[PDB]
């Protein structure tokens, strides 16, 4: 089963621009991929990893930075129906 939804639930793999103020201090929006989620009293935490010229960073972020409006969920398994028989 599956239906259309807007940023239903932030799962691991989701790719979205996680705000990040560089040195210059310019609200950036680099591509980041979800690694793990969390929750500390409503404060959901997500370990995103910037993907753009870099060795390795990986850092926890917040939803405010999570631009689901620019999310790019992963394409796990081919997306296709299949006449369900017997149910």
């Amino acid at each position: 089963g599956s239906s259309g939804s807007s940023g239903g639930e932030i799962i691991e793999g989701c790719r979205l621009p996680v705000l990040r103020r560089n040195q210059d201090n310019e609200d950036e929006w680099p591509l980041a991929e979800i690694l793990s989620v969390k929750d500390i009293s409503g404060r959901k935490l997500f370990y995103v990893h910037y993907i753009d010229f870099n060795r390795r960073l990986d850092e926890w972020v917040t939803h405010e930075r999570l631009d689901l409006k620019k999310i790019q969920f992963p394409k796990k398994e081919a997306k296709t129906p299949s006449g369900p028989s017997s149910g």
